[PDB]
């Protein structure tokens, strides 16, 4: 009794690579991908260095290449340094990446004007999206519309947030969002267990009514997706936590189990990783790539899933109910029963198929 | 300077098939379709005999993929006689299409009754779709509520009907609905040079404050799709005339002439003609399909295009600018500038591919 769905679609993920700090390398991530039933991922340009630049962008291609076992696309990353410059390699990337808020040196903008800079110079035609929290989604969209282009809002993971979304959506305003699984399934009341290493998580776990209301608002969310962003206990217990948690492998099952108990349908989870990250971001279609569960089955979220090497989660102890069994990835047997069967470098990259360039006018 | 497009998709047309009486059939249709840039068509159960029971059904499944150039799928047509009926081959059709205004005999629906029915049985994972005007739309969209699923509007023709549905839509009500090309681009205004013949179709042609509050709200419209609706001009300039017209062949170079002008993108195009009828419909993807098209060259609407057999069309005199130059079908030719290249039987029920199943829970 296994249910085949299509391919799915991470657009928001944190592979540690380019980078010597982490655990986590193309390889490992992409095979949590796959153990989490998702055959194509975008990858977050906050590396070290990070992918603000054509050489850095062309050497992540190649470590992509070697090391992705599912496909992929790579964003570029704004900084105070490259609007106007990226015109050559815009195309290539899955889109550009905006850090509004609390990031590393190199991604900080520090006016509002270096926002409209790079809305004014990136391609029209490609993705925008932006980390912009609380006031930080009114101001982004208000340069959207200055500049008279559309934006995607990363992990929207308030009712604040998801609530502003819904106004402008509401004026027809060019605007869609995503929501990760721990701002649906986690809350301030899950902080006494997690501890304030463990759950330090940018944008922060929000309360009970901010889950609430994006359960309420699921009309207004356009796609889920993970940000997944490994860092080993020994980071998020130590002196100066790193924001972020692992989430590849949790994200469907936890999803499954809201299908299961009535909370959205199977067709609301598939427009949100699969259909309307296609749509959004151009990503093209996986020939021959499907993925198949298994929902009878309850079983409970362990210490750490088996595949990320950040080697922990913070969904220990919660009850699922749904598990991926089978993952054929164009045509090849990815993933087995906690075992994938593609090696590093059998993944590439989508933006050079000729169905996932982005559609522009000469 | 050609753009690459992918292959296009029209969720609603009329190809007349099985019948005796017109002269369009599923090959002339295909052909024009293809001309027109679409690789993918959705017909309409309304033909002589409708499609109302799995006899009829596979007797039209086989007509099609006998005389089909593109890739289709079929719908089902409610009835009064045919609810709780369909479930063996409803997954193998569209979706279920409801005339829930004027009709003919066999697809009438005399009571409200009767659509809570059809919305009771048919299986809550496939696509409805209504014929549904003015009031009917809210009509529709509470029996929609009433049994808690999803519904699709077919041309919305009117500002009280986008009005309507985008109230709708900022209450999270799960409504999608398309527009037709004559709803965009004809007006009152052109019923003194089409005549009260010509002019007939239903919906029938707004005034010029309904086609600007469609163009006003294009964020509301899901779809693009041209009620393809081929009848002769011995029909429409005789005592009685049906309503309809056909429209693949020009509805894309109208809307190409839009983009040029700046009244909407080519991605909202392209999210109109592909990624929302894919995900509305769940139709799958078609490999190596794509679609050229040049838009330098300005050319006018002649008194009839060449393929459909309506030979006739009420965009005469209208200037465009933009033209299919080639469409490419699962890697094999298939237009090149007037003429079409693959034979009647090449075009295949996406219903029976693998990707082509709507998704459901065991
Ligand atoms: O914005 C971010 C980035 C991320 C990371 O670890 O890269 N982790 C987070 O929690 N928020
Ligand atoms: O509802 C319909 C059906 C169609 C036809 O000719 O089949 N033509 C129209 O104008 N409206
Ligand atoms: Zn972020
Ligand atoms: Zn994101
Ligand atoms: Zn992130
Ligand atoms: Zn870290
Ligand atoms: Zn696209
Ligand atoms: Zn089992
Ligand atoms: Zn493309
Ligand atoms: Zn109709
Ligand atoms: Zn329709
Ligand atoms: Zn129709
Ligand atoms: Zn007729
Ligand atoms: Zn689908
Ligand atoms: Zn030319
Ligand atoms: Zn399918």
């Amino acid at each position: 009794k296994l249910v085949r769905l299509p391919g799915l679609i991470d657009v928001h993920v944190h592979l540690r690579e380019p980078g010597g700090t982490h655990m986590e390398d193309f390889a490992s991530g992409t095979a949590a991908a796959l153990a989490g039933g998702i055959t194509m991922v975008c990858a977050m340009p906050n590396t070290r260095p990070p992918i603000i630049d054509a050489p850095a962008l062309a050497l992540a291609q190649k470590l992509a290449e070697a090391g992705a076992r599912c496909d992929f696309a790579l964003f570029l990353g704004a900084s105070s340094e490259n609007a106007g410059t990226l015109g050559t390699v815009a195309g290539s990337a899955a889109g550009l990446k905006l850090y509004l808020n609390e990031t590393f040196s190199e991604l900080r903008l520090d006016s509002v004007v270096q926002w409209m800079e790079h809305f004014e110079t990136w391609p029209s035609h490609l993705p925008i999206v932006a980390h912009a929290e609380q006031q930080t989604v009114a101001a982004v969209l208000m340069v959207a519309q200055l500049t008279q282009r559309s934006v995607h809002i990363c992990h929207v993971a308030r009712k604040e947030e998801i609530l502003l979304i819904k106004a402008a959506k509401a004026r027809g305003l060019p605007v869609t969002c995503e929501v990760a699984p721990h701002h649906l399934f986690l809350s301030h009341d899950d902080l006494e267990r997690l501890g304030p290493g463990k759950g330090e998580v940018r944008p922060e776990l929000g309360s009970r009514q901010d889950v609430e209301a994006l359960w309420e608002n699921m009309a207004v969310i356009d796609c889920f997706a993970s940000d997944h962003a490994p860092h080993t206990l020994e980071e998020k217990c130590g002196s100066r936590p790193p924001p972020g948690f692992p989430g590849l492998e949790t994200m469907l099952p936890l999803l499954l189990t809201a299908v299961s108990e009535g909370r959205l349908s199977l067709d609301d989870l598939l427009q949100r990783l699969h259909h309307n990250p296609r749509r959004i971001f151009h990503l093209p279609p996986q020939e021959d790539t499907y993925v198949e569960v298994d929902l009878e089955h309850e079983w409970t979220i362990p210490s750490h899933m088996p595949f990320s090497k950040a080697h922990w989660t913070p969904f220990e102890g919660q009850k699922v109910k749904g598990t991926v069994r089978r993952v054929v990835l164009r045509g090849e047997v990815a993933y087995i029963d906690g075992q994938v069967l593609v090696p590093p470098g059998y993944g590439q990259d989508v933006r050079k198929w000729p169905q996932g360039a982005v559609p522009q006018l000469p």
